[PDB]
């Protein structure tokens, strides 16, 4: 699981601001 990575997962706040989502 990451911020980014597939499967994505931006659903966090430590994983928001990554330019990969905002």
């Amino acid at each position: 699981r990451d911020c980014c990575t597939p499967p994505k997962k931006c659903k966090d706040r430590q994983c928001k601001p990554q330019r990969c989502c905002a």
